[PDB]
This record gives structure tokens, C-alpha cells and sequence, in this order.
């Protein structure tokens, strides 16, 4: 089989109007070294990560304010407690009672040290939409 | 030099408002055991898999019912039937239909999806939408589905 | 530390109006045979690749006539002139009211030895790298 640092979690459905990492669930994974600390996956050893996450967003109609919707993807290593942007991206859902959707896909490869902390975040948790499976996920597989 | 399963599978151009997977053809990929059945990815050993899929749908204006569009790639195991959801996304190309007197502009939608999953011999991958009437595959690489063992 | 041929490349913030990419800089790849020439990214051996690629694009306003944004990763083999679109997408914008459109694309694919691979946009002059993390090109040898 392997051994290789993996993770695939996903947004806990029992946490709503919140974005929370979830691994315990089917068709979820956090093995091979790899933690799930503070909401943050951490690494095990240095290497060839691919990183990957999804978000998707919805409201019913459109607010009478602009709103922006944000994920990015951040890396904290041990040796700078200063988060650096590896993935990001925006979308604007609104132009100005229609409920709208919008996906966010995120996913690069990078090399990463052990101790490295992964966060996928969001700006807008008051938005999140999990009501259904595989709507939300975050993960990390050496390569 | 390979032996691991993979496949990279494409709309069928002549398809007709179906969304009909296919890989006998340059730039496509069905080899190492993964076998493509009733439109599915038949996964043929245990294993982490890289699994994702893009659709794009168009449309030319904005109809009286509101539309969304999801593209979903679900997983069949014998041990467990029920077939799971593994990666959905949803998109709402308009607001509001065309006005009346107002120019019918086409809209486009893509939809991404993939993620790194454990799967086992003889589980059923799809990848299907809910809006085949929507689909638009009119060019090369805006409909695939593939999957990789890690 | 690895072995495989691998790339991740960005949008230099530098070549504004133009998408540059660039692998000299923190958090970028370009390793094991993988070249960066005439903007595109060459393929070392032959063998499975992952490839990727993302885009966004935003303006201050919603265009005044209907526009397409579209964002492709094409091939150009040694032995076919012709460049050949393996993955690609459109997304038609909007027609306080600053809008944004990311795309991406990726999948895996059989690679040969040469081979050149463009991550390309249609409208540079939309295209936002106003920060880290939003442009990108990249691909590794499974």
C-alpha cells in the first residue's frame, strides 16, 4: 500500500455558520503523519505536497451591501510565525429573492518542512454552505 | 513507467444533451486496470486516488425558472450500495431572467472538482450533472473526469 | 529533495497588462528537467503529468458589452505544429460594484519529452495578481 503523509477532511456539519475541519466521517482522511491541529493540518516530513480545497457559498438573493467572498490558502512554518498566501481566490456573487451559489476550487503543489502548519480559510463563514456532502473540503497528499 | 490505474475521460462531442464519458482518443487516458462501464470509473485495486472532474455549462439568456447547476462525483462500493457524494459544487448563473425588450447574452459556467480519496477494488466512480441540457463540450477540454492511484 | 519533474509557477506582479510566469520566488517550483521557455513550461520526459493552472480576473466595473474570459492549458508537441487545448474554460462576467472571476483548470495527461505546455488567457488587461496566490501554472511527473 502506502505510507505517504495524506489528508482529505471536510467541513463538520454540526458546526454550522462555521468553517471547521472535520476528518472523522467516511471518505475522509488524516493519516500517514499528517495532524489536524487548531484547524490547521500540519505536515509530518519535508516533500512534494499537492494542496487542495474547496469552498462553496450561497445566500438567497443579493444584500444591498457589495460583498466579496475569499479563500485562500495559507503556510506557517516553524521557522516564521508570519502566514504566507500559497493559494487565494475572490469572488464576487453579486452585480447590485434568487438564491445564488459560488464555488471557490483552490489546488497547487509545493514544498513544504515538517512542522508546517496548512490553513484554508474563508471570509465569509455566515455563507458557508455544507448542507449537502463534498461541498467543502481541504487536503494534502505527498508526492 | 505506469502500471498505476489512471484514466482521463472526455464528453463525446456528437453527444446530444448527455453527458457521455469516452477515451479512445488522443489526450485521453483508461489504462492499468480502470475500466470506463455504464458511463462509470471502475476503480480495480485499493488505494488512494487524485479524483476530479470539470464541466462547463452555457446558455444563451436567462430563463423564467431559476437555474442551478451542480456537477457531482459520487462513489458506488459493494460493501456499503448507498452511493456517496465524494465532491459537489453548485452555480447560479442569473439572478433574474432576461428582461423583456433586454439583449439575451450567453452566460458560461465552469465547475471544478477533485480531491484525494481511499478507494477499494470494484468501487463505481461517476460524475454526472443535473443539467445535460446546459452542458456545453462544443470544444476540447471543457468536460473531463479522471482519477490517478497515488 | 524529490525527484520527479515539477513546476509551479506565478504571474510575475511586475509585467502588469501580461501574463509572465515566474519561478524565481518563495513558494514557487521549477525542478527536474522542467524549463520555463518563451513563457511556457517544457517537459523533461516522457510519463503521466498532473496539471494545473489558476486564473483570476477582475475589473472595477461590470464590462459595458458582453464579454467571454477564458483561460486554456494547450500542447505543442514536437512532432504537431498545431497546438492542441487540454483543458480550457469560459466564464462570462457580470454586464460597491468591483467584480471577480477565478478559473481553474486540471487534469492529468501522457506527456513526451519536449513537449511545450501554455497556461493562456484571452484578456490580460482583466487579469488580477494584485496578490500572492491567484495566478498560477504548475505540473509534476506522477
Amino acid at each position: 500500500p502506502s505510507d505517504m503523509p495524506v489528508a482529505h477532511v471536510v467541513a463538520n456539519p454540526q458546526a454550522e455558520g462555521q468553517l471547521q475541519w472535520l476528518n472523522r466521517r467516511a471518505n475522509a482522511l488524516l493519516a500517514n503523519g499528517v495532524e489536524l491541529r487548531d484547524n490547521q493540518l500540519v505536515v509530518p516530513s519535508e516533500g512534494l505536497y499537492l494542496i487542495y480545497s474547496q469552498v462553496l457559498f450561497s445566500g438567497q438573493g443579493c444584500p444591498s451591501t457589495h460583498v466579496l467572498l475569499t479563500h485562500t490558502i495559507s503556510r506557517i512554518s516553524t521557522t516564521h510565525n508570519q502566514p504566507v498566501n500559497l493559494l487565494s481566490a475572490i469572488r464576487s456573487p453579486c452585480q447590485r429573492a434568487n438564491p445564488w451559489y459560488e464555488p471557490i476550487y483552490l489546488g497547487g503543489v509545493f514544498q513544504l518542512e515538517p512542522g508546517d502548519r496548512l490553513s484554508a480559510e474563508i471570509n465569509r463563514p455566515d455563507y458557508l454552505d455544507f448542507a449537502e456532502s463534498g461541498q467543502v473540503y481541504f487536503g494534502i497528499i505527498a508526492l
